[PDB]
Order: C-alpha cells, then sequence, then structure tokens
C-alpha cells in the first residue's frame, strides 16, 4: 500500500527514496491501470466537496415568510370561526404557492450551480514514457508532473529537475517576490517555515520562470493547505452590481405598495366596509404586489447567458462582469491571435543587390518555388539567396515534421521556405553554442553556429530581427561576394523598400550574419505574409459603425500595421499612430487627448498596455484587451473585461482574465456584446409586465375601493393572478433568445437605471387600457340589483385575459408580434397553454368550483370575453409599429 508523503518529509528526503516509497517512475512515467486503481483507492484529484441539501430544510425556509405567516394566521382564525370552505380554500391556495416558490428556487439553485466549476484545471503529466495532456482532476500520487512557464501547479510535487524555477508563492505565502525552486534535501533545522521549502512545487501557485519536472506527493485534501484552501476558496459572496439594484427597486416598489395598501385600508375602514374580508384581500394584495421572481429571474438570465455563450465557444467567468460587458466602448486586440489566422509564409524575397524574387504556396508545404522575374533556381545559383537560406536555417530553433509546426510562426514560415529551397539538411547541420534569448522587449535572435565538417574558418554569427533593429548592429553589405559598407543613399532605398513591403499584406523582417555580434553583414529582408481571418472585415466594420472604437495593438511595423488596418475597417482618414518611443515618453497626462484619437499602435510591451490601460480607463471608458502572454496577466487583471486564449494563453492569463476563448477570433465579442443586451432587454421586459399588471390591479382595487362597489377579485383569484404575474409565465417571458437586430444600439450606460420614459408610458397605457376595459365589463355586466358569483367570475376571466395578452405584446419593445415568430420561445407557448388549461379547471372543477366560486359560465361569454380583451395587444403592436417606422424614417431623412 503507497504511502501519502507530507511535504516536509518530500523536503527532508532525497529523490531516489522517495521515487521508491511513491513507486514512480521519473523517466517512463505511471501506467493506465495502476493510475485506475490509485484514482480508485484515494478518491480522484479533487478537493472534497460535501455540504447540506435536506430538501425539507429549503421547504421550510420558504416559509416563516410574514406574508405566509399572516395568511396562516387568518385560515387558523377562519377556522376557529364556523367557516370552512374559505379556510381550505386559503389554506390549499397558500400550499400552492409556497410549492411554487420551492419550485422556483430550486430551478435558481440548479442553475447557480451548473454555473461556474466549467473551467477545468489542466497540467501536462507523463504516462508510459508519453507526455500526455490530461486535466489536474485526474491527478493520482505518483505520476510525473511537468511544469512550464505560465502553467499552474495542479498538485504538490517533488521537484527532481529544475532549471532557474521562479515559483509566485504570494498565493500561499502573501510574499511577493517569487521563491526560486532547488532539488537538493533541505535540512531539518530550516524546514520550519513554508517558505523555505525549495525543493516542493504547492498546488495553486503561479510558474513564472524556468522549467520543472515532479511528482505528485499529495492529492486533494491531504495536500497541505489545502485546508485554508476550502476555508476561503469553497464559499463567496460575489453579488453581482445589477442585482443590488434590482433588489433596491424592489425594495422601493414594495414600500410604494404597502404605503397604497394601507391607505386603502384606511379607506375602506373609515367608510364603514368588511373587516375579515377586506383584510385578507389586502394580505392578498400585499403579497401580489411584491416582485419576488425578480432575483430568480434574473439569476435564470445570467446563467441561460452563460451557457449560450458556453455553447458557441464563449467562456465568461467572474459573473457582474457580465453586467457590465455589454457596455463595451473600448476593444483592444492584438494582430496575430484574434484578427490573423496563425499562419504565415514567405511570399516575397529581397537581398542587398536587389531582385523581386516571388515564393509561390501556401501553408507549411514542399509544393512551392522560388521565382525571380525569370530564372529556374533549385540549388546554389544566386549566391545572395543561398545565404539568406543558410541564415534562416542557423538562426532557426523550431522543427518541421510531416507538415506540422510546433512552436512560433515566423520560424515555422522561415523553415518552410528553407525547406522549399530543398536546404532543410542545414537546420541540425549548425549546432549551437551560445544562445540568445527573443524577446519582446528585444525583438532579434541570436546563435552562434560553426560548420561541423570543417573548422578551420572562426565563429560566425546569425542573427534576425526587425529592420530598426538590424541595421544599427550592421555597417557593412555584400555585393558580388566581397564585403562593402553601407552609406546614407542605400539606407534611405531599403527604407523605401521596407515601406513597399509593408505596403499591401506583407510582413517586414531582415537577416544579418558575421563573423562577430558587433559587425555584421546584411543579407536582405523577407516577404512573410499574412492572410486575415475570415469573415473579420465585416464584423470590424458592423461593430465601429456602430457606437465601438476599436483600436490595433499590434508588434509590425508601420507600413505592415497601416495597410492591415486599411484592409479592415479600423483604419480611417482622421486616424494616427503612436510609436513606443512616443508612447514610453509620456506617461498618463499626455496620452490622454491622444487615445481616442489613434487607432493602430507600433511595436508595444506589456508595460506599454498597461499605459494605455490607464489612460483610457482616466478617461472613462471600458476596456476588452485580449492577451496571450505571462507579462500580460498585470493587463488583463487590471482590465474590467480583459480575454484571455484557450490554445495560445497560459494558465496565469487564463485565471488573471475574466473571459476565455478556446478558439482565437474577432466574433465573440460582438456575440458577448448580443447576450448581453438581450438578457438586459428580457429583464426589461419582466420589469416593465410586473409594472404593468401591478398597477393595473392596484388602480383597479383602489377605484373600487373609492367608488363603495363590492370589488369582483376576492381573494383567491387574486392569488392566482399573484401566480401568474410573477410565476411560470413571468419566467417564460424572462427566457428569450437574444434577437437578431440588437447590435445596431449605441452601448448602455453603467449609471443607466431600469425605467424609462417610452417603458413608464407603455405601462401606465397598458394598465389604464386594462382598467378601462374591466370598467367597460362591469358596466355591460350590472345592470341591476341582483349580484351573483357568475359576475365575479367573469370579471376575474377577462383580468385573467388581459394578462395573458398584456404579456404576449410584452416580449419585444421594438419587434412586433410576428416579426420573432407565433412559436419561438417554446416554453412561453407551454406556460399559456398550462395557463388556460389551469383556468378552465379552475371554471369546471366541483371541488375547485366550492374553493374559487367561480359558478359557471357560457360559450359566447367567453367569445365576447376573448375579442373585448384582445385591446392591449392591437393597441401595442399598432404603437409600436408607428413609433418605429417614425424613428426609422426620421434618422434615414
Ligand atoms: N523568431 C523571431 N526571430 C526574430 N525576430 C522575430 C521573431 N519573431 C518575431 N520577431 C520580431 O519581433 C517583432 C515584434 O514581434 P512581437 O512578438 O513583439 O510581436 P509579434 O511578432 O508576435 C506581432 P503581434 O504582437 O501583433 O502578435 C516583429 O517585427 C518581428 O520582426
Ligand atoms: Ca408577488
Ligand atoms: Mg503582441
Amino acid at each position: 500500500m503507497i504511502p501519502v508523503l507530507t511535504s516536509k518529509k518530500a523536503s527532508e528526503l532525497p529523490v531516489s527514496e522517495v521515487a521508491s516509497i511513491l513507486q514512480a517512475d521519473l523517466q517512463n512515467g505511471l501506467n493506465k491501470c495502476e493510475v485506475s486503481h490509485r484514482r480508485a483507492f484515494h478518491g480522484w484529484n479533487e478537493f472534497d466537496i460535501s455540504e447540506d441539501e435536506p430538501l425539507w430544510k429549503k421547504y421550510i425556509s420558504q416559509f416563516k415568510n410574514p406574508l405566509i405567516m399572516l395568511l396562516l394566521a387568518s385560515a387558523v382564525i377562519s377556522v376557529l370561526m364556523h367557516q370552512f370552505d374559505d379556510a381550505v380554500s386559503i389554506t390549499v391556495a397558500i400550499l400552492i404557492v409556497v410549492t411554487v416558490a420551492f419550485v422556483q428556487e430550486y430551478r435558481s439553485e440548479k442553475s447557480l450551480e451548473e454555473l461556474s466549476k466549467l473551467v477545468p484545471p489542466e497540467c501536462h503529466c507523463v504516462r508510459e514514457g508519453k507526455l500526455e495532456h490530461t486535466l489536474a482532476r485526474d491527478l493520482v500520487p505518483g505520476d510525473t508532473v511537468c511544469l512550464s512557464v505560465g502553467d499552474r501547479v495542479p498538485a504538490d510535487l517533488r521537484l527532481f529537475e529544475a532549471v532557474d524555477l521562479s515559483i509566485d508563492e504570494s498565493s500561499l505565502t502573501g510574499e511577493t517576490t517569487p521563491c526560486s525552486k532547488v532539488t537538493a534535501p533541505q535540512p531539518a533545522a530550516t524546514n520550519g517555515d513554508l517558505a523555505s521549502r525549495s525543493n516542493i512545487a504547492f498546488m495553486g501557485t503561479l510558474v513564472r520562470c524556468g522549467k520543472a519536472k515532479g511528482v505528485v506527493i499529495g492529492t486533494g485534501e491531504n495536500s497541505e493547505f489545502g485546508e485554508v484552501f476550502k476555508m476561503m476558496q469553497a464559499e463567496e459572496a460575489p453579488k453581482t452590481p445589477l442585482q443590488k439594484s434590482m433588489d433596491l427597486l424592489g425594495k422601493q416598489l414594495s414600500f410604494y405598495s404597502f404605503g397604497i395598501i394601507g391607505i386603502i385600508m384606511l379607506v375602506g375602514w373609515l367608510l364603514g366596509k368588511d373587516i375579515l374580508e377586506m383584510f385578507t384581500i389586502s394580505v392578498s394584495l400585499a403579497v401580489a404586489a411584491i416582485p419576488e421572481g425578480l432575483p430568480i429571474v434574473v439569476t435564470v438570465t445570467l446563467a441561460l447567458g452563460v451557457m449560450r455563450m458556453v455553447k458557441k465557444r464563449a467562456i465568461v467567468k467572474k459573473l457582474p462582469i457580465v453586467e457590465t460587458l455589454g457596455c463595451c466602448n473600448v476593444i483592444c486586440s492584438d494582430k496575430t491571435g484574434t484578427l490573423t489566422k496563425n499562419e504565415m509564409t514567405v511570399t516575397h524575397i529581397f537581398t542587398s543587390d536587389g531582385l523581386h524574387a516571388e515564393v509561390t504556396g501556401v501553408g507549411y508545404n514542399q509544393f512551392g518555388e522560388v521565382i525571380v522575374d525569370g530564372d529556374v533556381v533549385h540549388g546554389f545559383y544566386n549566391p545572395a539567396v543561398s545565404r539568406i537560406v543558410e541564415a534562416g536555417c542557423v538562426c532557426n530553433d523550431a522543427v518541421i515534421r510531416n507538415n506540422t509546426l510546433m512552436g512560433k510562426p515566423t520560424e515555422g514560415a522561415l523553415i518552410a521556405l528553407a525547406m522549399k529551397m530543398g536546404l532543410d539538411g542545414l537546420q541540425q547541420d549548425y549546432i549551437r553554442k551560445a544562445e540568445y534569448p527573443f524577446s519582446s522587449e528585444q525583438k532579434w535572435m541570436a546563435v552562434k553556429c560553426v560548420h561541423r565538417t570543417q573548422q578551420d574558418r572562426p565563429e560566425i554569427c546569425f542573427m534576425k530581427g526587425a529592420y530598426e533593429q538590424v541595421i544599427k548592429y550592421c555597417t557593412t553589405y555584400q555585393s558580388k561576394g566581397q564585403t562593402l559598407t553601407l552609406t546614407q543613399q542605400q539606407r534611405d532605398v531599403y527604407q523605401q523598400e521596407k515601406a513597399r513591403m509593408g505596403s499591401a499584406g506583407l510582413r517586414v523582417l531582415a537577416l544579418a550574419s558575421g563573423p562577430e555580434l558587433g559587425q555584421l553583414t546584411f543579407l536582405g529582408l523577407v516577404g512573410i505574409i499574412d492572410p486575415p481571418r475570415t469573415g473579420v472585415k465585416e464584423a470590424v466594420t458592423t461593430l465601429i459603425a456602430s457606437g465601438v472604437s476599436i483600436k490595433m495593438i499590434t508588434g509590425d511595423s508601420q507600413e505592415t500595421a497601416v495597410a492591415i488596418a486599411s484592409r479592415l475597417g479600423l483604419y480611417s482618414k482622421t486616424s494616427q499612430s503612436v510609436s513606443g518611443e512616443e508612447i514610453d515618453a509620456m506617461d498618463v497626462q499626455q496620452l490622454s487627448q491622444i487615445v481616442p484619437k489613434v487607432a493602430v499602435f507600433y511595436r508595444a510591451s506589456p508595460r506599454h498596455k498597461m499605459k494605455i490601460i490607464k489612460s483610457l480607463q482616466k478617461n472613462g471608458s471600458v476596456v476588452a484587451m485580449t492577451g496571450d502572454g505571462v507579462n500580460d496577466a498585470v493587463a488583463l487583471k487590471a482590465a474590467d473585461i480583459g480575454v484571455a486564449m484557450g490554445q495560445t494563453g497560459t494558465d496565469v492569463c487564463k485565471e488573471a482574465a475574466d473571459m476565455i476563448l478556446v478558439d482565437d477570433d474577432f466574433q465573440t465579442i460582438m456575440s458577448a456584446i448580443e447576450e448581453g443586451k438581450g438578457i438586459y432587454n428580457n429583464i426589461k421586459n419582466f420589469v416593465r409586465f410586473q409594472l404593468s399588471t401591478s398597477i393595473a390591479a392596484l388602480t383597479l382595487i383602489s377605484l373600487a375601493t373609492l367608488m363603495n362597489f363590492p370589488n369582483p377579485l376576492n381573494a383567491m383569484q387574486i392569488l392566482w393572478i399573484n401566480i401568474i404575474m410573477d410565476g411560470p409565465p413571468a419566467q417564460s417571458l424572462g427566457v428569450e433568445p437574444v434577437d437578431k437586430d440588437v447590435i445596431r444600439k449605441p452601448p448602455r450606460n453603467w449609471k443607466d437605471s431600469i425605467l424609462t420614459k417610452n417603458l413608464i408610458l407603455k405601462i401606465l397605457v397598458s394598465s389604464i387600457i386594462i382598467v378601462c376595459g374591466t370598467l367597460f365589463v362591469f358596466w355591460r355586466e350590472l345592470r341591476d340589483n341582483v349580484i351573483t358569483p357568475r359576475d365575479t367570475t367573469m370579471t376575474f376571466t377577462c383580468f385573467v385575459f388581459f394578462d395573458m395578452f398584456n404579456a404576449l405584446s410584452s416580449r419585444s419593445q421594438t419587434k412586433s408580434v410576428f416579426e420573432i415568430g407565433l412559436c419561438s420561445n417554446r416554453m412561453f407557448c407551454y406556460a399559456v397553454l398550462g395557463s388556460i388549461m389551469g383556468q378552465l379547471l379552475v371554471i369546471y372543477f366541483p371541488p375547485l368550483q366550492k374553493v374559487f366560486q367561480t359558478e359557471s359560465l357560457s360559450i359566447l361569454d367567453l367569445l365576447f370575453l376573448l375579442g373585448l380583451t384582445s385591446s392591449v395587444c392591437i393597441v401595442a403592436e399598432i404603437i409600436k409599429k408607428v413609433e418605429r417606422s417614425r424613428e426609422k424614417i426620421q434618422k434615414h431623412v
């Protein structure tokens, strides 16, 4: 039986003894069958998840509300009296109400737990001698885990290989300085504090630099500080500010409703009316007017938006970011990953002498050739191009195999061009001795390699990079084999050629070589191509046209970036560009007045990205920046809508950013805006419908009380109307697919409220129309002195039909009834049908007849009510149509 090794003992114990105890193969990894056995015995590589879900507890918690308690008290006091039919009716009504509330809460909790836990932790592991790609959830104590830069440590590792490792342990230790890691055993005297353990990698820490490979010593709860981990991250309350605003609005509406109910009670009691019946009616109205489904529906619509985002490759965490996601003003993205595909090929070759050579072929394939202006070259014919491809081979770091690329796209394109000429065998012929790492701030890499067949000649350097960083280190050039020196008369024409290459759609680079890396010989430039991704130009145009001001932050040259922006809709006739030196000269103040006028940035850095973020946030704008680097993590954290990458993004940037895309494309941002605006529109629909229904009911009750005639609503019918107003139909209205025409609207403001003048006017119009219809029904209904329950049933049916028709036309503030389709959201149709059958059963069920005192009606009366109750829908449709037509005509003219 394998024992679990503690962190301190693993640090104390030698690596070989540790591997002996865990029976782990450091080279070939661990086999799958033993992986399954260890997983079965030790559980999975997860945190022990346990919580109380005693459904009877949440059933009881649905009770104890003051409204339900008062209803139960009224039921008890009626039981104490001589009446029992009212008591049984009220208790079955409150039972239906609490069951509806229970299913609403259950659905809300269900959506809550389908939310989150959607980005599993993923890390490398060695099994059966192969580096295989598993989730961290699959780990067992004994596997060999490879750690890379930017990867999050999945479990406690006993490090045995490490070259210049720095691990950010600020999360678990609080030290802002990453801790260097070693592999030697640690002394017992220094094994006291956590930070002194320099040979163990802890789960949840981020690797900042270096390479590593260790064996898991702990999984799940046995891991050190796992206790404090489940202490902090297990429970949290990240309340969305939109939820707070909705709660405040609901509380204000509830206070106003309570004031209205109190005024109505005072007026009725001062007028000498009923006591118990009026009290029950008032308490039913109070429980009706309270918006209780608003938080449930907002959680449901947030979860639905997140799920719809995920269904089409848009993973969004950090729930309250979605609320401000729709209020997007400025969008920034790179140019190699999000706008154009990462498929680079070289189609132009330029040398020191000057010969326009064109290269054909698309992709990393060997079908292709180099075409000078009339020649046939398949070998050592032109010395300049041969030297260029040889330098490309020497400076190359990646390796191409079976038409596959594993490395940076630029080196892949260079090696593909080299293989096209037939010199693929020179990549491994030269062996590097001194290596110069390539960096964003450096923009050039150098190698020191010599031929192995002969070593009489001294060392020769081969380096490539940007032209601005190449001509500075190069003052010699070749014409016909011999070495000469360049002057200004060649630098100017080289600059013109660089600009010409940067035009159209080509990328500009430079090749240099020499004996010592202080004086080289210029070779020429390579015309790497970069085709834009399909369906990006129209997306960019339709984004910038409406309300967005997308900018460009790319590391290319001036001409290349300008041409790429001109191909899309980013560049205009009034836009400028800021260089890296210029953006470094000014920190915040001088950059503020120029950021809204520049859409293309020169070769920048993560520090420059931070500067742009600070300048944009100073002006008061929302920025959505996408990054794929370790040093872009701070930029993503500072940005409110920072986006990470799935395939080209590290784990550090994945965790730091609030949005992760499994595919790099400039199409999910419009999708983010569309779902955000759609869920906002659904919330507006719910709010408008609930407010209109509540206002109509309260106005009808107030007019009934003030005019001194019995109210044709009772209490059970009021409870049914309440269930309709915030229940299955209200949630059906809240659940709605995103409208196609929702992107042609200026971005929303974060400080804007939910109630507008148009919404208030529509609510008032609908309420007054419903009230007028009910008054007309009553006037045509009571033409004598005899009052029957049939009249009350007819009034209740008219009110139900009016509410249903209002909900029918409340699913679109701008679209018509037939524009979205009669059957688009099947949930709404199902709810309407269920309400219809429930009303019919209430009318025609002897038990429900006794409960609801509905008596009976006729087919002709029902048809007349249906014909009359359609007034709200037609009026709303015509006013919406005329308003939309007038707005479109005015904006067109
Ligand atoms: N393998 C390589 N060797 C030498 N230079 C390289 C290189 N890859 C890129 N460069 C140089 O680095 C410069 C800027 O590159 P950087 O990596 O900062 O951004 P980038 O090339 O990835 C474009 P972007 O950031 O918009 O995706 C380019 O002009 C290029 O000349
Ligand atoms: Ca209510
Ligand atoms: Mg970049």
